């Protein structure tokens, strides 16, 4: 529907009223080492070249380990390429995500909720 294309949009509510994530990773779809990449939108003062870092480990566990999680904000937006997504998937565990940027007006952005990622149908299910 071309009418519901540009008119609507998708963002994640974060603790900071200036930092918003364009994609809604409330879910995930990785058959294997196939992660998803999102961009961060910031309405704060930060058009210079800074750094955005993100993690996704459970509070009772280490912080998840992502690759290329330190992208340089170009303007008010950043993006992750080789983003590797390998955080623990314990469903009974609380999943915690935290994003911090140290430019001129340090914006804090975190997201904490359960994770909806499960094995899709690789070749291991054969046993």
């Amino acid at each position: 529907v071309e009418v519901l294309a540009d008119h609507p949009g998708e963002l994640v509510r974060t603790d900071s009223p200036n930092f918003l994530c364009s994609v809604l990773p409330t879910h995930w779809r990785s058959n294997k080492t196939l992660p998803i990449a999102f961009k961060v939108v910031a309405l704060g003062d930060v058009p210079d070249g800074t750094l955005v870092t993100v993690m996704a480990g459970n509070d009772e566990n280490y912080s998840a380990e992502l690759r290329n999680a330190t992208a340089a904000m170009k303007n008010q937006v950043a993006r992750f390429n080789d983003l590797r997504f390998v955080g623990r998937s314990g469903r009974g565990k609380s999943f915690t995500l935290t994003i911090t940027v140290f430019t001129n007006p340090p914006q804090v952005a975190t997201y904490h909720r359960a994770i909806k990622i499960t094995v899709d149908g690789p070749r291991e299910p054969r046993r």
